């Protein structure tokens, strides 16, 4: 149904099913539609919900008639403060397309880093512990199902800039991981690729998408991509730079059943030195703890939050550089706390 | 057959039907294998042909026993002095793996780019007249068959550091184009992918391997991307920063059926200020007769070989800068020609 308004404008008229509750589709109308993003996957748009002037995205994908939908299955379990909410889906044009209708979030974490490196200056620290700890509770939530979302990267880490809220979006990569069943290991964007997928691994764990945090939070201290491989295995030359040739038993961790790379052996560079020099020791230390090679030496985001980097946000007096109070960062739920439940003393100060 | 040699090396020996020539199996043995590359493909060796001890690529891609490999077809049909040679395929390990094997080539122009990008300085400009005029040369040979590369970019562009031999690799993403039958619109790297492309359009040409060659000229004076898009439909923003806002006209001539972007009416940056000071200006006009938005506009490829600014490739005492004299440059078939038989007046001096 596309008709006209009260005012002329061109209204789209649809027939969708809320994303969380009952399996019972209503109509919804909305209006200024325009593409703000495509992929593989298809488009990506921004409309404006007619009944209650709210933004949203329109991610359209094409749908196999016979083949069921990974990425809505997974879109309809998630309930979280730092994940973008699914509100709707629905079909379209002989072709059927799946739209997927989630909250619009004005920035990225990518447009807000570039700003600053462009003028030749680093996020200050208190926006990097926001965003990177707002970051691990959202996969703690998602990997608490054994949800990977298998892409994460500064270009779907959204953020409203006043209230400084994190939410994760584009499940397009993300998949339930199963102890035995195999996983594609050309995945993930290269620069956040865990280094056993460059190896070929088909069998790692959502530990990828804690290196793929790690590569993030040094972004963020750095001012620009810390592993900036050109191509796929030249990542892993990036990555060496710093981490230096990994043992032999570390490259088992990764993939038993591994291929020859054969590479010269290159000595690990100090920590302290890959930073700039007033880089927060805290910082430093966290991101030694995520970018380890043996996948179950790297943090979870639990533990990750729990990190002394992430004090400064336990402090009562904390407050957004605008002067306004910092978003609801305390209130796990039972699920959120399953990983781990004793970490709640930390997590959790008394305030 | 897997088996150790007189030397004990790990010898592979396999059973390949050659690239060219007869249909006729034969025994292969390959050593020294190693892992240069991988994608959504699989993944690239370098391996030693035990016999001739001459290198080689293996280009390892699943196979659908049901579907038969377009790139395979594609590259059998190939042999040109600036396209890298098939030297034979073969199958190996429930599924099957097609395995290309093709010359080594030690270097590319991306690499080559970079060593100077990274020392703030530009390629001088002979190498880019020589590895500009090979590629357009290899564009010329396999659109005279009606293929399409549709992933031209730097990274692609293979090349000998002694000789300045260029051989264009990666078909891939190749494919014979045909009147009426539509194609996929998502492909080609960001950067290079013709702005027709982002549009949408399933029925564009051959003219699209045109503007990317353009991308890269562009790249090569500049020392770093043109259009450096983050996102699908930025990279239109990116394009449109330079070009300026497209005519309805010319939007036509690239989709004729497309979509709401609703971007702002931009003003065209003015062509000789893009460049440093010192860019040649047969380099910049060349340039502009490439990167056009309307595909009928856009020079051919044996046209861009024509073009002045490969004047100083046909001057009889031309050297390498090394000393040696140029790569076979001139040695045009009629296949090559076949677009604009006239041409080969100006393309293949006296001498
Ligand atoms: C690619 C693949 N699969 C999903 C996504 C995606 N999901 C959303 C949800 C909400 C969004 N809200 C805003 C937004 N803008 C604004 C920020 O810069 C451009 C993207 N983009 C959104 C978005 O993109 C992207
Ligand atoms: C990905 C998709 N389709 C094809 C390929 C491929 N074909 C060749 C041929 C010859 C090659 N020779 C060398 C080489 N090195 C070393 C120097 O350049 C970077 C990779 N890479 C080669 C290559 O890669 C890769």
């Amino acid at each position: 149904k596309v008709s006209r308004d009260k005012d002329g404008s061109k209204v789209t008229t649809v027939v969708a099913t809320p994303g969380q509750g009952p399996d019972r589709p209503q109509e919804v109308s909305y209006t200024d539609t325009k593409v703000i993003g495509n992929g593989s996957f298809g488009v990506v748009y921004q409309a404006k919900l007619c009944d209650s002037g709210e933004l949203v995205a329109i991610k359209k994908v094409l749908q196999d008639k016979r083949f069921k939908n990974r990425e809505l299955q997974i879109m309809r379990k998630l309930d979280h403060c730092n994940i973008v909410r699914l509100r709707y889906f629905f079909y379209s044009s002989d072709e059927v397309y799946l739209n997927l209708v989630l909250d619009y979030v004005p920035e990225t974490v990518y447009r807000v880093a570039r700003h600053y490196s462009r003028a030749k200056q680093t996020l200050p620290v208190i926006y990097v512990k926001l965003y990177m700890y707002q970051l691990f509770r959202s996969l703690a939530y998602i990997h608490s199902f054994g949800i990977c979302h298998r892409d994460i990267k500064p270009q779907n880490l959204l953020l409203d800039p006043d209230t400084a809220v994190l939410k994760l979006c584009d499940f397009g990569s993300a998949k339930q991981l199963v102890r035995g069943e195999p996983n594609v290991s050309y995945i993930c964007s290269r620069y956040y690729r865990a280094p056993e997928l460059i190896f070929g691994a088909t069998d790692y764990t959502s530990s990828i998408d804690v290196w793929s945090a790690g590569c993030v939070l040094a972004e963020l201290l750095l001012g620009q991509p810390i592993f900036p491989g050109d191509s796929g295995v030249d990542q892993l030359v990036e990555i060496i730079k710093v981490l230096g040739t990994p043992t032999r038993e570390q490259i088992r961790e990764m993939n038993p059943n591994y291929t020859e790379f054969k590479f010269p052996q290159i000595k690990a560079h100090p920590w302290t030195k890959v930073f700039r020099p007033r880089t927060p020791p805290e910082a430093i230390a966290l991101c030694s703890r995520l970018l380890e090679y043996t996948p179950t030496a790297r943090l979870t985001p639990l533990e990750a939050c729990a990190h002394s980097f992430f004090d400064e946000l336990r402090d009562p007096n904390v407050k957004l550089p605008n002067g306004r109070d910092t978003p609801a960062l305390f209130n796990f739920t039972t699920q959120e706390l399953s990983s781990n439940p004793p970490l709640a003393t930390i997590l959790i100060p008394p305030h």
